[PDB]
């Protein structure tokens, strides 16, 4: 009489990931059964590749999500608003399926999976190939990660909702940034290091009144009388060397609170000031999803 996590919430360290954002294009029904078919799915390969380490998410929007669940709980679901009036833009679908294990070829395959189960009632509307990079670093060189919650226990209390309908659950934020390396590589080190708020090479943190209230870790490190507001993010470096790349940016919170607070003081409507990091990389997609527990998505039907 309990309720059980999605597999794809709390890994730590996986080396790749595959995101799925689509619109739902006929009756929400259409969804009920995909969803039950697709966690068996994961079972399954879970199952034949143990040495993966697979863990998989569905989750949905605030239109389908309010359908399916007949508008009991995720009280603060929404669709995702434009921040700093545009400066981040909003691409709302109703589907994120985020996959992830020490192995693409097995991500590929739940893949395809995924998509065989929701077939012709979805339009695929994104699939980013996330890869881990040399250091963890992301590709402009500064390592991401080092404040991310660390351990199953610590990542449940940031992620994981503890009680009622929802208690299993999670709020999901997915964000997809174009980095300019060409423009980045125009700054100065110790001027990229004021705009992250770390040492590029050492990764060292560099203290909060030595450091402009623009830098990155001054928008997003926000604490309310004391206490962080904490998220479990899972980005990822993506793309090709001389195309389109940059970072997927995946965050799962308990409260979908903490993540709009950073993303308020990041994009300039809390203080007038916007995050540091717009000098070289901005985002083009926007959404926040709601992540069943395993077992409410067993209780569609
Ligand atoms: C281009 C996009 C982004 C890049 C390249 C980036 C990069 C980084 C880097 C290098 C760090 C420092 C290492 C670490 O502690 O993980 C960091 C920390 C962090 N980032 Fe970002 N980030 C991006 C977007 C975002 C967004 C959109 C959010 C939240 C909405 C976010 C939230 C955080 C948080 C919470 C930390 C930890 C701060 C701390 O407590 O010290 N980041 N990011
Ligand atoms: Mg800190």
């Amino acid at each position: 009489g309990m309720s059980q996590v999605q597999s794809g919430i709390l890994p730590e360290h996986c080396r790749a990931a595959i995101w799925i954002e689509a619109n739902l294009k006929g009756d929400v029904n259409a969804l009920r059964e995909a969803s039950k078919i697709f966690v068996d799915n994961v079972a399954t390969f879970q199952a034949k590749f143990p040495d993966a380490k697979l863990g998989a998410v569905v989750a949905f929007g605030n239109n389908v999500w309010r359908q399916l669940s007949g508008g009991e709980g995720a009280d603060e679901l929404k669709d995702f608003p434009v921040y700093g009036k545009g400066l981040a833009p909003s691409t709302q679908y109703d589907l994120l399926i985020h996959i992830l294990s020490a192995r693409h070829e097995v991500n590929f395959s739940v893949a395809q999976a995924a998509l065989a189960a929701f077939g012709d009632a979805i339009d695929v509307k994104e699939e980013i190939h996330g890869f881990r990079w040399v250091e963890e670093r992301d590709l402009s060189g500064f390592v991401d990660g080092t404040e991310n919650p660390a351990g199953e226990e610590t990542r449940r209390e940031v992620a994981v909702i503890k009680d009622g309908v929802d208690a299993g659950g999670s709020y999901v934020f997915v964000q997809r940034w174009e980095h300019n390396l060409k423009q980045l590589n125009r700054m100065s080190v110790p001027d990229q290091e004021m705009m992250i708020g770390r040492t590029k090479d050492a990764n060292e943190e560099i203290d909060g009144d030595e450091r402009p209230v623009t830098s990155h870790l001054s928008r997003v490190d926000l604490k309310e009388d004391g206490k962080g507001l904490k998220i479990v993010r899972q980005s990822l470096p993506y793309g090709t060397a001389s195309g389109t790349h940059g970072l997927y940016f995946c965050a799962y919170c308990a409260r979908l609170y903490n993540i709009e607070q950073q993303l308020l003081s990041m994009f300039g409507d809390t203080d007038g000031k916007r995050d540091a990091m717009l000098r070289f990389t901005k985002p083009v997609t926007g959404g926040y999803y709601f992540a069943p527990s395993l077992e409410r998505i067993q209780a569609l039907g």
